[PDB]
């Protein structure tokens, strides 16, 4: 499923993402935008280390979900990567919360540093009623 901007903002708010571990909703929106374009079935294989990023938040198979074919894999979020390709983002949100519980926080995603950090991100939630 490809979410509409405001539709996604309200969904993540309802799921308790606003201010989770000090991370504003505008920042989670900025992250989803640049990681998958708000697309739940987005997947990206990393030829270099043989891991795959899954879903709307591009969650990695080496640390957060299990896909069976990733070398030196662990299951921190303890989920099958399959769950992160669903139209319902509840599991992807629970996994994203797990990622930010580590000291790095939102910085875990390099894309967040390049396109969101230290920027005016209000544009991601403006007009959405959140």
């Amino acid at each position: 499923k490809v979410f509409e901007r405001c539709e996604l903002a309200r969904t993540l708010k309802r799921l308790g993402m606003d201010g989770y571990r000090g991370i504003s909703l505008a920042n989670w929106m900025c992250l989803a935008k640049w990681e998958s374009g708000y697309n739940t079935r987005a997947t990206n294989y990393n030829a270099g280390d043989r891991s795959t990023d899954y879903g709307i938040f591009q969650i990695n198979s080496r640390y957060w979900c299990n896909d069976g074919k990733t070398p030196g894999a662990v299951n921190a979020a303890h989920l099958s990567c399959s769950a992160l390709l669903q139209d319902n983002v509840a599991d992807a949100v629970a996994a994203a919360k797990r990622v930010v519980r580590d000291p790095q926080g939102i910085r875990a995603w390099v894309a967040w540093r390049n396109r969101c950090q230290n920027r005016d991100v209000r544009q991601y939630v403006q007009g959405c009623g959140v």
